[PDB]
């Protein structure tokens, strides 16, 4: 029951949970509460990380396909994507682009991302009404054309995530992703989460926001 | 559910995320039974497997170390197990039953067999509680532990790592030991995914022991 | 170790390295059984005797790294595969050159088209030229690389590495040379396939006739 | 081949290894739509990589070891999900005579109301007596997969280990470490050496930044 909106039409939605905080409690101890809170932060500070593979998220993400390129160069979780061989995009409002000295008004360029995409998605439908098949025609598209996966995690990639994504290192637009997925992960897991940010999460977004 | 293995063993499940729909909604990216369990068994005969790594379980099991090494082979899953050097150990070793060599010829009675490895046991772990109780820490009193001794662990695995674990193990080249093991675990899958269950078995199932049951 | 085939209009795939050979996984299975390598024949034969049975642990002590260029919508699909390592060309961090796939006319065979296919070949160069000048134009007036790139198209060439061991490889040509997969693909999988068949003769011509799912390596 | 004799009949060999400090170099450079440089440069970012936390560059180096070590211990290792292992099979192998006996210096740093020696003593004993049991076991008819579990944890196995060098760095931070187990500290230093004769930079950078572990910044 939990959809966060990202950027102009995305958004990240948890879809199931397996587990919660308990759950590395039960693995750290291999047995089927201020003392598992003191484990929890325990096991955190020692870098004992293996407990917290035993809670797992599925979400669901709506992206765009550049942010979700970044994504999936985290390989340990699981994903499926929608096919473009079996239609929306990401347009930056003017505030993206503050603390830039452009050449040109924000607000200008928006209006040519805007129109490249136009421009870009019309003439896939023209090829596509030309009889040019989906997998051939779609290859005109933009970078900022959003796509949906699945993806299955669990809370020790999830960190690891959150380590190189929640942080201002990474492009703002997947910081933007990473804040909903660590406030779905602070939902489920508290004691993870406010351990993880104590003693073991590598960013800095999160500590400021 | 929990169901004993061997003297000693178990096989526990402490948690399941997801079932049949759970590949479903991901094979779709997005219940009709009929026209479901038929994208199901789609996926497993085309080979499309991606989609049933969005179901998990975590099973808490109990197996001699034999076992467990050669359960741990298989990468693509999470373990947790008691250490070691940090419990003092309790006396559980598998001790197979005649049962076990009767059906081989042995130059002495299978019961002789029971005996003989009751013996060692018993010898190796008297020499254990000795060099404990002298001083000596676990994690070299322990190194005089035989590999029947009993240990325990988490494990969390997704379907597909799973029925990967089930081609390899509940099959008649494995280990009986461990085929006992992926009996149990086959079962629980059975109950909690029957569809995806019923699909593995029909179209990618590469053992023989799953189908005599 | 060295080869390149080229594939498309400029994409590439350039083997850079590779560790072990067909006898890497001799050795590797032999050790079960505490033996090491014997002769010819016998180890071809286990060779084929590991691919028939499936026993593939073996073949993952043979390594190769790559160096690919592709557009990206074929990266995306090569990508997926988590059993190996990538790195690659930056939007955020470095000028994109004007490199686009544009299939040739050829690339719509079969296909009954309304206009000429060299009209669709030019439809789809004019769309690519307009979105590069537009991600310079947004460049030269300050705009970030990261934020200006997202105007360029899929068929955008990116170059990466990639590394990879026989296993793995495997299964990348049993899904990629297949022909429900996309043609540009299956091209890149091609020279993949290549360049395994030269340097691991046994393993590949084992993998064909036991193991290999796929149809286009036939 | 690169050979370290490990406790008293281990071992840790190089058997095979692709790349090297610049192949690194070259898998970074490309994010910048460029290759290698010159010595200082390439160097250079080999520390910066280190120091920054950008490890996938050191995935394209690879190693193939073959080591001989105590169950015990190839248990503890073979933990490591990233790499490949083929190990000796005590299910299709008759097993040797040879066991992990701990010298009576491993006691000492321990108060014991036995002397160092009749530990080492009561730990070859037991050792002679499973063996013994186990050839007899074998020699009635017993198969071997099921002889082989009277056999005690400080038995040698031996097996190929088939890992990057970011994954082998993750190794080294578990491993040598003096929180990890004696007996696999000493493997850990043997794979440290290797690891530093074939990439000195990647090896150099690492003590110097990422390095987690405690004892490899003081033993050579
Ligand atoms: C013709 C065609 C058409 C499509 C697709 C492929 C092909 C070939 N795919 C891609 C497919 O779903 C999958 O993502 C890739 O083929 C990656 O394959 P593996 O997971 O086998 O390789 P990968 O390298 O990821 O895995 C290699 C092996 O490791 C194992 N493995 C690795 N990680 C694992 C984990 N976390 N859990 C369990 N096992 C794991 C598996 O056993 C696998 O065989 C797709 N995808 C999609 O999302 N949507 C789509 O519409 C399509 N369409
Ligand atoms: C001193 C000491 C003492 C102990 C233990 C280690 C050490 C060093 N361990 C072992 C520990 O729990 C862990 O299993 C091993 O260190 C393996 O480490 P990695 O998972 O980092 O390496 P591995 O090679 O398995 O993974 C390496 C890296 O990949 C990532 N990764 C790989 N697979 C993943 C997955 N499936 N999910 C999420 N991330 C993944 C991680 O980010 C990690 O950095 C242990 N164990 C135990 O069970 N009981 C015990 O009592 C002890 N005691
Ligand atoms: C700000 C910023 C900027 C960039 C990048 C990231 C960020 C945050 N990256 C991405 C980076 O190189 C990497 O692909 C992703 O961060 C995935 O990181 P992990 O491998 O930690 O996650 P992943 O989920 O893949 O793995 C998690 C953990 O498992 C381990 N692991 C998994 N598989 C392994 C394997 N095969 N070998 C060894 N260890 C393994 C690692 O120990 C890791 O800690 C990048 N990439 C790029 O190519 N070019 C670029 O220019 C950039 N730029
Ligand atoms: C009857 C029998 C007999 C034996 C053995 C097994 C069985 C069933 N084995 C074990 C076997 O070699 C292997 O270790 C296990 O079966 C684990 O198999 P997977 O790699 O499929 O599981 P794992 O969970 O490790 O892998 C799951 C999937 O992910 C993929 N994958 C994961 N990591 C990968 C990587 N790094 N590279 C490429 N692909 C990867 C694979 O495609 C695989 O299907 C063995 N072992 C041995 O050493 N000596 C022996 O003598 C024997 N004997
Ligand atoms: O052959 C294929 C085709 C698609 N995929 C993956 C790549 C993307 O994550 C999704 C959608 O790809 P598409 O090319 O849009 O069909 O599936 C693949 O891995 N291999
Ligand atoms: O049937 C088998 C035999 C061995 N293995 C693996 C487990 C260990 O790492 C080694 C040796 O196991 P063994 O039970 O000794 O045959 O190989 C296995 O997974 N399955
Ligand atoms: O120091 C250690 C101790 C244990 N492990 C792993 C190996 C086994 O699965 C368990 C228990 O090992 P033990 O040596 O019994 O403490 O944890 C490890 O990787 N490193
Ligand atoms: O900040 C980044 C930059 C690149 N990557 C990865 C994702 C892609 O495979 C390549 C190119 O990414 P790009 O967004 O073009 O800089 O590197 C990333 O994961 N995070």
């Amino acid at each position: 029951h939990m959809k966060i909106d990202i950027l102009d039409k995305g958004f990240v939605e948890l879809v199931d949970v397996m587990g919660n905080d308990l759950s590395a409690v039960r693995a750290a101890r291999v047995s089927f509460e201020e003392r598992d809170r003191h484990l929890i932060e325990y096991l955190m500070k020692h870098g004992h990380e293996t407990p917290f593979e035993h809670i797992v998220f599925t979400f669901h993400v709506k992206a765009p396909i550049f942010v979700a390129r970044q994504w999936f160069r985290h390989r340990i979780a699981s994903y499926n994507e929608l096919s473009g061989r079996y239609y929306e995009f990401y347009i930056p409002s003017p505030e993206r682009l503050e603390g830039y000295k452009t050449t040109i008004p924000p607000e200008r360029v928006t209006e040519k991302i805007s129109e490249i995409v136009d421009k870009a998605y019309r003439t896939y439908l023209e090829l596509i009404e030309s009889g040019v098949p989906r997998e051939v025609a779609r290859i005109v598209l933009p970078l900022n054309l959003y796509t949906r996966f699945f993806w299955t995690v669990n809370a020790r990639s999830l960190m690891n995530f959150l380590n190189l994504k929640a942080d201002s290192h990474a492009q703002w637009e997947i910081q933007q992703y990473a804040l909903a997925i660590a406030r779905i992960f602070k939902e489920k897991c508290p004691w993870t989460f406010e351990a993880f940010l104590k003693y073991a999460y590598k960013g800095d977004i999160l500590k400021e926001v």
